[PDB]
Formats: structure tokens, C-alpha cells, sequence
């Protein structure tokens, strides 16, 4: 049993919008650092814990979890647009066992996703379709939202399924740390953008997606100007959950609830369940120890950036 | 705290395909006699859990449960057309309780329903417009497919937050007994049906409906002519699982699994699950007693027609 | 869920050897109650356990448990000869079950059956074709031989299934009570001895047949001259047997080994553990009361006879 | 105390159809390896468990588990034929243990076997007649079949009888891996066909024989042409059955079921309850290491070729 | 389930010496009503628990239990004298149960009994030869002795052997209570008396018997004159043990050891335990109840009287 | 606390009949290197747990467990005769302990010892009055007989007692393995036999002591030449009993039956419980490991011969 675990703070304004360059150098090398770890590890298969921004998932099937057979990237905000190498057969026997194992899992054969999949895949692999890949999507937008300990049971599900394969495993988190940026409601939308959200938004034309970045990239200008636009950043309760994590108290995590997650950091927080996720998986596959612990909040993006590593002990 | 409960098999084929004049008096006379006792019971709320036949969703998203904030009936096979009245707060509570009970839900806000969800509300109501209802999908034609015992808690907890509410509910399970009629299948299909599974068959026009009942009825026909061009009716297992359901030995059903119900009985079988989960409702009530047992295997039809009664001992 | 229980010796000695008419006219009356209160039951299905006397099952493959989903009656010492009515469908749901709940049951379809299953189906339901029956073959000739738990729990197991048929059924013991007549065995046996027991005895000639029967009527009858020929008969532990099967208390018989019984009453007071399978299947379908209890040691035949009965207590 | 395992695949098909030369010479030698480490262990006693392909055993009394006091190889698909050497008392003492552990075991005193067992005593041992053999048939193609649990207290059974002996002791399991041949079956059989399953096929004409061998030798070859013909090979869970062996996660195999198996790998794949049982054994023995790990998807050859070994550690 | 119990004390100075008239005109009364309730209970089977006084059982070897398959009374102190009607194959088989139970019990196949066994059966029964007797032996003069939680084992294990047998049986306890009468011992004993206690005390010649009565009298006179003589009556702890016997709390003697039941009462008092075997075999026939009690310090005869009686409510 | 502990079998055939010469040269070779090892230890006490062979225990007085405080061997079969040297205050300490923990043990001031008692004193200590002893006779001839269970409790009470006299303690079994040779029995019995059973054999003339002799003898040599004269020798139960003797588990040995034993190994193997209760008390120093083991099916005697050794390691 050989696993390693990677989670990673994901942002689209990266070259929109920029901090000084020192903040730039020192992300550039800590994600550098964090790819010749992953390419001295030299993975065999990787299971990828995504959320999305309403770009492949509506109203009309909203799941808290998701699997994708078939997976293809848009290539929103500047990432690379193709279809995903998903190995069907492996995909189908995870999909079984975690059926199997008590988890209520959706299943899709096209799966559209957006950079919150491909960023990390370009930053930590070097490209789309290097290694065979498992692509979870996990709810973190629509409300009801699934719990900890939900997030939890699936993770320890899956690998549990993957500790079997005899295979090295890389498992990555690309939730954000804490940010509130300016997300469409359903309560108070309009009619158009209703209808949006009920699904047809899966093939915008390209005028609606400008205007919805240019939106998204002076929303986080004027949070630069004043963190009081949105909700403003808490590093004190992204050092508490990072801490929890490297500690293995992971299950600590199911006394907090929904809603007071969402007062205490904000709505988008809620990415973070994808880590849960993660961390969860590589609790399988025996004792690990953790790395390369990283966080800073970067006002210039709307995230508070953070890295973090593990591996298993063997 | 008052709680009724009506289970009973849906056909496509009524007045396509007919039995004898004896057969179909007897079974309209059932019909009436349980539409009798629900009109005498006068519920305000009804749950109707039903399944789905490739008409409102597919393999874009396939959850193993959801539930419809807003339905609306695309009246196939004869059945009803139109918009199902949904009470919206009360769903969006359901849904919020049910989530936090631990059951992974789908939620749609636009949900496409079939004969299945239309067909029992105008035999037993009246009518689609009569009571507020809340519409639960289950799947059963997908692999793969939820157990026993995550349907069993899915209505445990339905009933749970159900029988708060100061109402008088009446569960029903639409789902049908064992049968095998042909359904298209992912792993054997060509392109274009490949493509109508993935998805597209929202919108599909007339002229492939009036092909898919044309075989329908040609294959009642040829099952009329034989039973071994499907998979033959088991009246042995159908009463094991009435006497089963009436005994209050529904947990007894978690060690029967999916694969071993296939062959016992057939794939379309898995139905059957709406009915367990309409039962575990009625056990969050309190004590309870089963009445109006009816079995019979009609060859003319490809089902084999069952309707079972429960009311809560206040 | 009405259950009826009737377990009775047989003896293939009737007419061949014949005790005083008094006692001949008080068994006759005593089984003519037992068939009189089982018409006024009205069975739908007939479950029978019954030995072997090496008519059917040999050497080449002797199992503990047999299952015949067909069985025909070879009509020896006088019995009917016949094809027995077995449901196949049901048999195969009943093998399926039993497999399931942790049994290793043997199945056969084709069983020869000797006296032991013709005889109380000719005494008691008046003919070999009125009941569908369902025949268990329990070994207790041919060491080793399965303990009182197993034989607990094959019963157990069978009441359990049949619990949920929705018929009237009952249940039927054919073994004796206390005995050991003459019986072939392997260790001291010749080179024909040894042939014979080791199968190819299913075709026996008549001849050989008539000396069988001859000898076994010498041995009775010296048997009678004087019960030190034999094991001597034991009613006391014929009766402490009996009343520990009324008191409910079946468990109990789980500290007796199979050679502590063959020590105490003899090698084939075995055939009693037929009578242990009935009654655990009566235990599957709740309370119960017993009823017509005979017992009287009978010298002119080789066994002790005995004669109980039990029903539901719906 | 100590113990000797090891777990090969067997296939009729050896000269009669053959792969490259180099997959031959690479299974030559692995096969070469373990007996060479075996011939190293020297062991004193070998405990073999081996399935049937309808020439032992029929319909006319099918046991799920059974002994073989005496044993005869018949010599088909150009394998041995003779008697096998096995110690009498030695092999009733362990039908007496076995049955008093509370397993329902038949026993035979003359059993043909065919060249699943005769072929792995000529490759691992070099001979029929080399070591003391208890030969244990477990049942794999004919439904109902024994389950993964009772399969394996079977095995603990055995090893823990066999651990008192103080013998060196070699366990071997002959059932293969995935795979599906075309096997005669009762329900679709006609009247010949049914005849033959039901016994009186044990002395089989050559002429018989030979069209059988051709029949699966031309299946081979069209399996060979297209895989589809039968059910396919599945590495993945082939794979996933040697990791669990191996990581001593046997019990984890009691969730699985019969259809389950059936529907994922094969109908064939039965045969696997072999190596449970071996495993099972030498886990009486304390504490074990694995080694030899081979595998390898040989589509010339109908099953997927595979090898296992392990040592009591002292 | 029907049991009757009756223990009452036995003196051998009946008419050698004794109390005034009244009191032995009661005494004769209370005996009278015991013996009248016994008839109308009408017995099928006497167990008798009585002690030994040096006439039977001595050093040669002495049991702590011992149960006679052979009995034969001597005839002392003018009680009657002749051979006891014991069931020989009932008490083998009681034998075996009892050892079998757990309790390490001697058997006898020729018992020399004295007026302790032979005085309750002329009193309560009439004679020695009306009814059926299982004679058993508690030792209660030779140290080492049992204890009570032995006992009350004993009489446990005895009762739950007889409530199997389908009789009515009546169990009688012959200890007297509290006293303390000179008896030899082998600490303080001299050549002859140690040669007479070891053995040879069996053929006993009259005239020593007539040396030992006359002391017997002579030392019952002297405690008529004074009580410090010997050990004095205790009354309080006699009454406390006759409460507990009635009030279902045998167990709390458990606490009570033999040492200091020897310092409370005196040495004899252990003859009380046959009293407590007797309740302990009547607790194994279900719920009963008690009456007749009655109690009075005699001083004319060494003991102080006791009489009690249960009868179980069917 | 030291112990040791050695187990060896006794046979009053040394000299009367003898094997060949280097066979008797290996047994006096194993009993030499015994008794060199108990020399080296050098013990304090002795406890010597031996049978009877109807020369010491009768049928007026048949205990399971007996305490000899005064015990003299009567020198039969050629061993030596006199006193043996017993302290009494000891004796009487133990008798109350055990007695105290729960075992009904009887107590015996003149206890009459025969062979079994006296050869190994003579072979491993040198002589009947070098160190002194606790003899401890169990019964083994006469049934009821005690239990493995019981057996084991006595020996772990006579442990415990012993671990707390701060003296080194040797612990012997006289017992011997598998075998039955012609024992009188009191069932088959005739009047003279009867009358030597029940008693009055303890002072028996010579002429018939050398009539029992020379019929032991005759019966020997018969065995020799052919072993189906008696229960013949069974070396595998005999190994599983020394191996399961060693490896420290003796519970598994409650499972076993006293019928089941005589079934399997024959009457007189009863002999064995002996060893049990050696093994027992060595428990009760702590861990100890065991040494010496030998084992030889000698046809010439009657006995299957065996030897072991275990000692504490501390
Ligand atoms: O694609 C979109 O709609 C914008 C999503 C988005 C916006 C701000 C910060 C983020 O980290 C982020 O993911
Ligand atoms: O609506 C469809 O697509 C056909 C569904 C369907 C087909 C056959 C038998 C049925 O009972 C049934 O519901
Ligand atoms: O049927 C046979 O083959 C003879 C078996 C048999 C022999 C003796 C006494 C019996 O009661 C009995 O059934
Ligand atoms: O011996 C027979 O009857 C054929 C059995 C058989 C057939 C195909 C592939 C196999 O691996 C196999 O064992
Ligand atoms: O029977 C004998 O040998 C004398 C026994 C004895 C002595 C004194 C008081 C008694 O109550 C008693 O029973
Ligand atoms: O001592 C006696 O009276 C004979 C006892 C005896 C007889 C045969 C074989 C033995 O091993 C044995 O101990
Ligand atoms: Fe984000
Ligand atoms: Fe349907
Ligand atoms: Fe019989
Ligand atoms: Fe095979
Ligand atoms: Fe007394
Ligand atoms: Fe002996």
C-alpha cells in the first residue's frame, strides 16, 4: 500500500488580477516543490475531488456527489479545454462498491467541468491526459449541502475500494481555503436568470461568459479595495482546519454544522469538503505523515491560498 | 398522527392489451374499493414514491434518489398531462431534513414524470390536481442500482420528519411486482440509442414514442403468446415479499441482494423497492395493520397485478 | 401463519409379525385420531422428514441432509409404490433458502424412498398423491452422523421459509423411537457386503431383497424370545425424550453426543432426530401446544412405538 | 507447526491449444519455480481441494462439500488415471472432526475425479502416487452452490483438525479464475441432455468424450477469435481477489454473493471457492507469509492463468 | 410438573426417653397432618436425602455425596430393618445425569442405612416397601465437609433430572436441627475406637451397639439437666434458617461457612443440609409454596424439633 | 515457585512378556534419561495422580476422585509392597483446600495401591520411601466416570494449593494411552464375580490373583497375534492428545465425551485422564514448556507406550 495525498487552493484570476511579484514567486515555488514531489512519487492512477461553479451541474439534477465515467473540460477562464482519460472499467467497479459500501452516488458518462478540474491537473501533473484519473464532483454551491461526515464516509469508501488495485495512487483536493465570491442564488434570482440557473446554461455563449468573468474580476478588485464587499477572510479558522487535518482529527469535524460554517468563513468555504474528502481516502491505506504545509491570505485573489501534502509511511 | 398507506402495481398497457372481462371487473373493482377507503380516510398530503422509464432522466446525471420540487406529467401512454401541485417550502424543508438525516438526495426543480407518477394519482385521487404531493423518484432500470436497506431508510426518514407536520398523509408506492419487459440497455446499444440514453430523449418527438409502444405492445403479445421470450412471472416470490411486507419483517429484506433478485425475478423487479420504502414511512407512525391484499398474475399484461392497504392504529 | 405437527414410529413389521389384538386395536384407534384430527386441519403442504435403510443412498455419496425435488417409492416390505407429487418450483425456492441460511443441503431429482416416507403418508393423509410434499432425507445409519444442533437448525431453517407461504402446513416425523435391529455396516462387512454398500444396490433382485426381509423377521422374532439378541429397549430415555420435546425445551439435546445416545439406547434410536427437525420447525411459526401423546413398548415389533402430535396456537 | 500453500489455475487445454511460445516458457517456469520451492518444503501430508466438471458428480446426489476416503482418477483431457493414495483412517478421522465442528460434509469411499485433480499432483508434486493425499470436492457448477462464508469454516475446520497431526502439511487449491466455458445446464437441457446430468453419465463412451473435447477445444478457438462469445476476462477483479488474499482480508469476501460473483466474473468463477478454502486452512497454522504472485489474461486458453503461494513463518 | 417436599427431624430417643405428654401428643399430631397431606398428594417417587451416623460410611472411604442403587436397613434404635425398594436402571441413569451435571457424586451398589433413612419413611410413608425411594447419603460428621453452594448443586441438579420423568415426586429431608450429641472423632480417639472408625464398624456386635445406646441416653439425660454439658439449643438461628428456607432465599447460605455454623449451632446442625438439598430439587419443578411449619425446642431429646412442608402450584 | 511434571505410561507385563531387545533397550533407555532429569531437579514433594484396577476400589464404595491421607501397596504384578510415606497434616491441608474450591473429593485413611501407584515411584524416584507423597486416585474402570472438565478442575485446584508450600513440586501421571484389555464388568457378570465386584476382593486369595494373572497374560499373547481380539491401538488419537497436551491446549479436550472416547480409543483409555490432570496443575506455577517426548505403539504389551516432560520456567 503506497499513497500519496496533494490538496491545493485553486483561483481563475491568476493573470487577470495579481499581487506583487514576490507573493507570486513564492506561490510559483511552492507549487513547484509540490509537483517534483508528486513526479518523484510517480503515480499510477489519480482520484480527483472537484467542486464546480455552475458550469456543468444546474438545477434540473442537482447530486452532492457525483462520478464521472466520461469527463470533459471546457476550458473556462484560461485552462485547457479536451476530454478527461477516465479508465471506464476501473470507473464502473468503483462506482459499484461504492454503491455497494452505503454512499448514494450519482453516476455521469458526460461530464462537463470547468478549471476547478483541469487547473490542478496542469499545475501538478504538467497536462490533462498524463495519468488515468477518477473525477469526484463534490456539491459546495446549492443548498441542501452534504455534511462532514458524509464527505467523510465517502472518502473512507472510495479508498477503501482503491487500497485493493495494488497500484500507486496520488489523491488530490482542489477545494479553495475561504473566500466569498459573488455567486448566483436561486431565491433571489430573476427570470433570466432563473432560467439559467435551471439548467440551458451549459452551452452560454461566449458574451454571457465574458461579462460573467468581467463581473467576477471586479467583484475581486473591489474586495482588494475593502474586504467588506464579501464576507472577509478568517486565517484564524483556515490555521484551525489545516491544524485539524495534519493531526488526524478529522472526525472532529462532524460536530460542525452547515450553516455555522458558512456564518463563521463564508458560503464558498464549503469547497473545503473536497480536502475532507481526500484526507479521508489516504486513511486507508495505513499510516501517513504530512508535508509541506502552506497557507497565506492573498487579498489580491478572493481565496486565502493554501497547500498541503501527505504520504504514506511504509 | 394518522398515516395511510397504498401500494399498487401501474400498467402502461390498459385498454392497449386486455384480459378477459372477468379479470379486468375484478381488478377495476379492487381498484375502486381502495379508491373507496383513501376517499373515506381523506388525507392532506401525499408522498408518492415511483419510478422512472427513460423519460424524465438518464445517464447525463442518474441519481439513485431524487426528489421534485416541481413536477410536471408529459402524458404518455393516455396518461394525464400536466403540472403537478407541489407545496414548495414544505419540499425545500423535506429536503433539507432528509439531507441532514444522513441520505444523500438529489434535488430537482424541473422534474419530467411518466405514466408511473401519473397514473396512480387518477386512479385513487381523481386526478393530478386533487392533494398536495411531493414526488420521489427512485431509480430501478440503472445500474447501478441502490439496496433495500438504503431505500428502507430513505422512507424511515421521510416518515420521520412527516410525522411532524400536524397532517394526515397518505403514502403510495407505484412501483409494479415481478416482470421483465425489454428495456434499452447502455452496455448493448448502437449509436443512436447510445445517444438517446446519454440523454436528448427530454425533448423526443412523437414518432419515436409511437415506435417504442408499437414494441411494447408486439413484445405483451409475443409474452402472451410465451413467457420465455422474457423472464417468466414467480408468483412464489411475489407472495413471500406481500407476506413479508405485511408481517413487519421488512429488515429481513437487507440480506436479499440486487444481483440475486435479478435472477431470481428479473430486472424490472427492482420496482418493488417504492413499495418498501412507502412501508418504512408508515413505521415512523406508530403501530400500524395491513388490509386489502390482492394478487393475481394477468399474462395479458407483462406484470404480475398486486395491491396491498395500511392505516395507522391510532 | 397455522401450523399442525404429527410425529409417529413406523415399523415395517405390520402383519409380517403381529403383537396381541388388544394392542393391535389400541394403535389402529390411536392412529386413526391422529388422521382424523389432521383431515379436520386441512393441510396445503407437507413437509416430511424420514430416514433411510439403505434403499436409496449408499456409500458412493451419503450425505446428512438430502432435499428430493423428485422422489418415487419403490414399495418394499408392502408399502405403496409410486411417484411422489412434489411442487419442483417450491423445492428449488426451499433448496435456494436453506443453502442461503447457512445449511450445507444436498439435492437430488432422483430419490429412491423405502417405507419410511410411504408409510405415514398412506396412515395419515390416506394415500401417497393427496398433499404436495416436500421429502427431507436425514442420514442416521451410516456414521458419522449429524448432532442434534444441526438437526436443530435444518429444522429451524425449513420452518422459517415455509413461514412465509401464506398456506396451512404440516409438518411430519417418520423415525423410531428406541431400536437396534440387525443393520449391514461397513467395518465387519464381506467382498459382496462391501459391494453392496458401496452403491449397486439401488437394483437389488428380488431374491435378495426376500432374504432381507426374512432375516430381519428371524431377528424380530428372537427379538421377542428375548430383548438381549438386540439392545434391550429403554423407555425411560424414550420417555424423558418425549417430554423434553413437549416442555419446549429442544435445546437441551445439544449436550447429548451421538455416541452417549447409541450407548444409551442404541445405534438406531438415531431416526429420532427426525422428530428434533419437525419440532424446530413448528418453534418458526410462534406459539404452539401439544397434543395426543402415545408411547408403549411394543416387543413383537423391534422398536418402542410412540406417537405426538402439536398445533398452532393462532 | 508448520504449513505450505499453494493456489495454481488448471486448464484442460494444455497442447490442445497453445499460446506464443514465450507465455509458454514464462508459465513453464513459474510452475517450475513453485514445485522446486515445494520439493524444498518436503512436506508429509497434502490436503487438496479441487472442483468437478461433471464427471464425478450428478444430479442424482449433489452435496456441496464432499471427502474422498477412496478416489479413482479417470484420466481425461490426456491427464493420469489410477488410484490415488489415500490413508484411510487418517481420512475418517477427519470426516468425524470436520463434522463435529458443525459442518455438514459427505463422504464418499469410491470417487472418480478428472483432471482437476489429477493435473495438479502431476505438475507440483511429479506424480499421482508421490504423497499422502486427502482429496476434498467442492461443488462450483451446479446451483444451489455454498457461499464464500461456509467455505471458509470449512477451511478453518480442516486446518485446525489438521493442525494437531505433527506432519508438515501442504495445502493446494486447483479451482482457476475468471472464465466461463460452455457447461451443460439443467434448465435449458433436452431429453438426452437431461438424462446424462442426471447420474448415468459416470461411465461416459469414448465417443461421447471425444465430442465433448471438441466442443470446447472449437469454443476455445472462437473465444480466442472474440471474446464476447462468452463472458469476458475481468483482470480487474481477478486482481482485486489475489490482493485480498494476500493482505489476509479473507472475510471481507463473505459480503459477496453467488449472483454477484455470477454477474461480475462468470458463472465459472465459482471455482475460486477452492483457493478460499486453502487459505482459510493455513490460517489454523498462526502466522503466514505470501510469495510467488503470478497473473497473466491467457485468452488462447479459456480461463485467466494465475499462482499464489504461501509459508507458515517460524 | 407436580412435587411435594416435606423435612421434618428424626430422634433416635423415641420412647427411651421422653418429654411430657402434651407435647408429644402434639409432636404425633404435626406428624399425623404431614403424613395425612402426603397420602392425599398420592407419590409416585420418594427421593430421600438423609445422613449417616457412623453405621453405614466411615473412614475406610468417605464421600461427600453418595446415592444408593442398593439399600438395606440395619435396624437400630428399634426402627425397622430390611431392604429398601430401589428402581435400579432409574437411579443408574440418575447417576449418569447428576455426574454428568457437573457434580462429583459416589455411587453404592450395597448401603447400609440406619434409623436416619429409615424413620422418615415408617413416619410419612408407613413402611419401607410402599413407594419407590432413591436413597442419597450427605456426609455431615467427618470433616472435611461440603458446603452449602455444593449442595444446593446437587439438589439442583437432582430436581432438574426428576422433573423429566412424568411422575409425581415427593422429596424429603431427614436432618435433624440445631444440637451438638457426643460422636467420636479420630483426633481424639484411642487404638480401638480409631481401628472401629477407619472400618470394621459395619459388623458391629450387640453388644457394643447396646454400650453406645445406653451412652447415647445417658448424655441426653445430662442436657436434660443441664445444657452446657454439650453445645446449648440455639433457637434464634434455627428460626432464621426455617425463614429463610420459606422465603425463596436459599442462596444467602452460600455466605455461611462450615466453621462457623459449627461455633453458631454446634457440630450435628450440618444435617441441615439435607434440608437444603431437598428445597433446592423442589425449585427446579417451578413456583410452590410452603405450609405446616412448625418448631419447638425439646430438651429430652438431644435436638430441637422441626417440620416443614412446600408444594409446588401447578 | 518450581514445578515439574512427567507423564509416562505403566504396564505390569515388564518381564511376563516381552518385545525385542532393542525396543525394550529404547524404553529403558527414555526412562533412564527421565529419571536422570527428575535427579537434576532434585523436588521436595511429590503428587501422584494414578488409576485403579479393581484390587484397591469396589462397588460398596465407588468414588470419581479420592485423597489417600494412609495409603500401603499391596505388590502385585512383581512391584514392591509396604508403606508409603504420606504426611498426614499436609494431607489433611489439601483435602480442605480442595475441597473448599469447589471439588467433592472423598478422603480414604487406609487406601490399598496396586501397580499403577507403585512402578513409577520405582522406576523415576528409585524407591516407594525416598520423597513424600500425595497419592491421588481417579477412577477409570467403573461408569459413571468423571469428565474431562472435572477432571481438569481438580488438578487446577490441587495446583493452586500446592504453588503456595514454597517447595519444589513434582507432578506425576501413572495413566497409560490407548488400549482395552479384559476388564470384568459388573453387568455381564456372574454370581461369584458379582460378589468379588460388589467388594470382598480386597483380601483375595493368591490362587486367584494367579489366576487373573496368567488370564492377563493369555490375553496379552493373543493380542499379539492378532490385534482385533480387543479394541486395537489407535497411534493418531494418541499423537493428537500428546500434541494437543503440549501446546498448551487442554479446554479443547472438554468438547470430548466419555462415550465418544471409549468409541473411538477404547475403555481403558480412560486411563489418560490422569495426564489431564497433571497438565492442570503445572498451570497453576505460571509458564512452563514442555520436553521428552516419546511415543511407540508396542503390540507385545498391551498399552501403546508414550512418555513427556515439562518443566517451569522461571
Ligand atoms: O467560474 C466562476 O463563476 C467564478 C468562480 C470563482 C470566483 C472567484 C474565486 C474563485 O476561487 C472561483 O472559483
Ligand atoms: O414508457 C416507456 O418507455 C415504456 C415503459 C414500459 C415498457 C414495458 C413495460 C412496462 O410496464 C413499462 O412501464
Ligand atoms: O427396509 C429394509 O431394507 C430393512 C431395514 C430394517 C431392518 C430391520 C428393522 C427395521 O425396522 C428396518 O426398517
Ligand atoms: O473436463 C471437462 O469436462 C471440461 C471442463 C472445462 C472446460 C473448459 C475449460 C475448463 O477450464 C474446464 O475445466
Ligand atoms: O445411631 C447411632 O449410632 C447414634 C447416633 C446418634 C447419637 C446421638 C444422638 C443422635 O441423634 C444420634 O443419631
Ligand atoms: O492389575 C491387574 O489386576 C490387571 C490390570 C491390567 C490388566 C491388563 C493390562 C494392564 O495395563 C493392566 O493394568
Ligand atoms: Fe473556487
Ligand atoms: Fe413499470
Ligand atoms: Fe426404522
Ligand atoms: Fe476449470
Ligand atoms: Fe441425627
Ligand atoms: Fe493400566
Amino acid at each position: 500500500m503506497h499513497a500519496y495525498l496533494h490538496c491545493l487552493s485553486h483561483s481563475p484570476l491568476v493573470g487577470y488580477v495579481d499581487p506583487a511579484q514576490e507573493v507570486l514567486d513564492e506561490v510559483n515555488g511552492v507549487i513547484a516543490s509540490a509537483r517534483e514531489r508528486i513526479a518523484a512519487f510517480s503515480p499510477e492512477l489519480v482520484v480527483l475531488f472537484a467542486p464546480d461553479h455552475y458550469n456543468g451541474f444546474f438545477y434540473d439534477v442537482m447530486p452532492p456527489f457525483c462520478l464521472g465515467v466520461g469527463a470533459t473540460a471546457i476550458g473556462d477562464f484560461g485552462s485547457a479545454a479536451g476530454e478527461l482519460p477516465v479508465p471506464v472499467e476501473l470507473a464502473e467497479a468503483c462506482a459499484h462498491a461504492v454503491m455497494k459500501s452505503g454512499i448514494d452516488l450519482a453516476v455521469s458518462y458526460c461530464m462537463q467541468v470547468d478549471h476547478g478540474f483541469a487547473q490542478p491537473l496542469e499545475f501538478l501533473l504538467g497536462g490533462l491526459d498524463k495519468v488515468p484519473v477518477l473525477p469526484v464532483f463534490i456539491n459546495g454551491v446549492a443548498t441542501p449541502l452534504p455534511g462532514f461526515q458524509r464527505t467523510r464516509m465517502l472518502g473512507e469508501a472510495i479508498g477503501r475500494f482503491t487500497s485493493t488495485l495494488n497500484k500507486r495512487v496520488l489523491f488530490l483536493g482542489s477545494g479553495g481555503l475561504s473566500h466569498q465570491p459573488p455567486v448566483p442564488e436561486l431565491a433571489k434570482a430573476d427570470a433570466h436568470m432563473r432560467d439559467r440557473l435551471l439548467g440551458s446554461g451549459k452551452d452560454l455563449p461566449a458574451s454571457e461568459r465574458e461579462l460573467r468573468q468581467q463581473r467576477v474580476i471586479s467583484a475581486a478588485e473591489k474586495f482588494v479595495e475593502d474586504q467588506r464587499t464579501l464576507h472577509p477572510l478568517n486565517p484564524i479558522w483556515d490555521n484551525q482546519f489545516m491544524t485539524l487535518l495534519e493531526q488526524g482529527r478529522i472526525q472532529e469535524l462532524d460536530a460542525v454544522s452547515n450553516e455555522e460554517l458558512s456564518a463563521i468563513a463564508g458560503k464558498s468555504t464549503h469547497e473545503i469538503k473536497t480536502w475532507v474528502a481526500a484526507f479521508a481516502a489516504i486513511s486507508a491505506f495505513g499510516n501517513w505523515r504530512s508535508e509541506g504545509r502552506y497557507y497565506r491570505p492573498i487579498p489580491e485573489w478572493i481565496a486565502g491560498f493554501g497547500s498541503l501534502s501527505a504520504r504514506t509511511e511504509n
